[PDB]
């Protein structure tokens, strides 16, 4: 409690799954939060299920939309005050090998997973620098930003891109005394509704040859590391990768 | 507050600097703590400065002493109950290149930095497994476990050793459902009394070519990540490296 | 000599600098080579300076051009026979931080550095698999695929993307017994004509805080590791990163 | 051929398996070689099977023996001239988890795998620096220096130690213009007589969940990368890790 007092956060794709868990924990720890998503009926219900409008609101936004990012920041500033924290969580996956990836699939996945993160990071630096906010940008990568998967070619590309681009941002902000930190979070397999809609997926992911703990994680596992990174507790951490994967990348 | 309720922790080298900060934060979050050190006059004062004997006590111990580790665990169990958490923090450094390292220096440094961590990890697994404690072993490595330094040859060796040995332990505990997690923490440069006793050291470490943030960290920077790893918040994290270095390894 | 006998290679951006050195060494070791570039006057001169048309030819191509890639492969097959080796070397750099990167700059850099490599890797797998060629795709990444640089945001992104996407490809080819290997090469600073056209660049890159050897490399340094990876000597290497950087990433 | 002309190399544990393959290829490429081993009957036969005494000789040596290292260098200098190349290949493995490792096992494994490599690296720097030899120290690590294995605790420790200690050495030699390079080689599973004496081992190692290529490697796979690193072709490579593992660490 109170670990995020005074912070104002934007969480993209925060209406379901991991994003929603992060939003929930952020509000519990004193942050004011704006969550984004594509469908207003879902977003408005999600916000209300967490708290009141003085605590959390919803903004309809596709992270691939460059102009919408501006409106998103202006809207959050109008509701809560200067933004201190950005969690770039929205993302999509295609289940194809590099060999079988269509150009259309390639471009659509990179629009959300890479362009989107770039647009949010760029703008976040511009709006949060030099304001004494103890600002923090948390970019969601994945274990797929460390290792390959034969059936996630484009996704691998996007997550590898986010991992290193984030280091460039971290360094520039640090060297210029911007008071903005940038770090990546790398979840392993996490139980989300999606996973539940895919019979046999959880069991395959839980095999010891994949996840040594023999079970997959839950959204709160990612929420707690995000609280640490958004908080002033992590004031000396920037340009780093934080992995929560049940041992997946240790073998 | 309450993030470590019920946990019982041993912190080696916990009478000064980083170890003391970890102990302090652990007690603040509800853990019972046993700190170790070489000098009883310092250790007893350190404990008292943090809390009462029902909260924290001191045990005289050199981490290179295999037999003493047993006594250390027996003593903590007698004072607080079953041990759930071990922070292997004690370590020493020699300022020599591989070329100029004497065999004596080599062996003494590895006795504390590597043998000591092995002895504590081995015993910790044996004493903490299968007890439903949500057990966690936090092994202190360093940025020097990721990158070389021309004047820290032996230290590099020890920290590289701890980094990967910890992954072996993590995997074995995970695969056997031992309910023990093992992770490493990698501090960059941190302001400790030692550093203060070395004129010009802080300034050299703060140069942007070394630490991009242009300043070094403080003991609490390491304490907060240790709270996260000792807590049940990190229940899906094992075999991973957590870096808090002001950007040192990002460039 | 004879280390690449029978191999047929495409090297993108092979008319100057690093690409030209790779082409030169490939021809010396018995490979037949097709080099690409944007300007035919330069390309045709480059080819002739290395060998005869039975050894090396030029094809005008921009790696961002998806359709041209097909023509490129058809043209090489017509001149030399089935393609066994692809070096994805063409790339551009923008000297901007993430904060200052325009969207136009972002898209143009990714078109060459990421889309281009994807288009070539995808097609290479399709054309080279299951032909017993001992096929090898060498994707040029960079030290900037491991660490950030505050003034190379987009470039970092592209090189981080290539690094991990290549692992996905390697795995899929290995698991399917395609007889195609995929690896990345990571040059540090190398003296090319470009560098020479930038007064003070070589000296800045040679500072010990950047390149510990105190000098930058030369194109042949990259050519020799590419010979190894294209040859059957590296038949058990796939999904790996090969770094030739004068110590840059070791500190 | 001729890739190692003029080089004088010591290869520890060079009487069998990987070491012998390296020695064989070194002699083929023009190097003069001294191989070491524990049994003279085996060593003398091994040398003779490769070439004449003007090309290759045997020296009885246990790499854990500090004093013997001096005699080893003096003996090689007397036979071939100044030593330019050192391959620290000798090593042993214990098949135990950290939990089940005896202290005796711990110390004996580190004596060979870590102390031995330190003794050879230290002395190699001292004897090879500043002689214009294009000197190179190749330290044999392993995929087990990157990832954990639940049943190779001590081995993991030793290989993680070698990986980072080597970077310290590389940096010191580079910064001081010693003309000595230090790099590590990381083999995945390789078919050696040992493996053959263990029924079911090769099949277990060849499973796709372990080695994606579906088969293990052969000693020449390691020999060829060692030729590259010992040669002047790799003159700009130092402090780096070279992985040849059939995709093991890519997933
Ligand atoms: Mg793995
Ligand atoms: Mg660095």
């Amino acid at each position: 409690s109170n670990r995020l007092d005074g912070k104002v956060a934007i969480i993209t794709g925060g209406t379901l799954g991991i994003g929603l868990a992060i939003a929930t924990k952020f509000v519990e720890e004193g942050a004011k939060v704006m969550i984004t998503g594509r469908h207003s009926d879902v977003g408005e219900k999600a916000a209300k299920s967490v708290g009141t409008p003085d605590q959390i609101q919803f903004f309809q936004h596709d992270s691939s939309d460059e102009d919408g990012w501006t409106k998103l920041f202006d809207a959050t500033e109008k509701a809560f005050g200067p933004v201190s924290t950005l969690v770039n969580n929205a993302g999509i996956a295609v289940n194809k090998s590099v060999e079988e990836t269509t150009t259309a699939e390639w471009r659509k996945l990179l629009a959300v997973n890479l362009d989107g993160v770039f647009f949010g990071t760029r703008l976040g630096i511009q709006r949060m620098k030099n304001k004494g906010l103890g600002a923090s940008i948390i970019n969601m990568s994945s274990i797929e930003g460390f290792v390959g998967d034969p059936s996630l070619g484009a996704y691998n590309a996007s997550k590898g891109a986010v991992r290193i681009m984030s280091k460039s941002a971290a360094l520039d902000c640090a060297l210029k005394d911007y008071d903005v930190r940038v770090n990546t979070v790398h979840p392993g397999y996490i139980k989300t509704p999606l996973v539940d809609d895919l019979p046999g997926a959880e069991e395959a992911m839980s095999q010891r040859t994949k996840t040594p703990m023999g079970h997959i994680g839950e959204p709160n596992d990612i929420a707690y590391i995000c609280v640490y990174l958004a908080s002033n507790e992590s004031k000396f951490a920037t340009g780093s990768e934080f992995v929560v994967d049940g041992g997946y990348t240790a073998q």
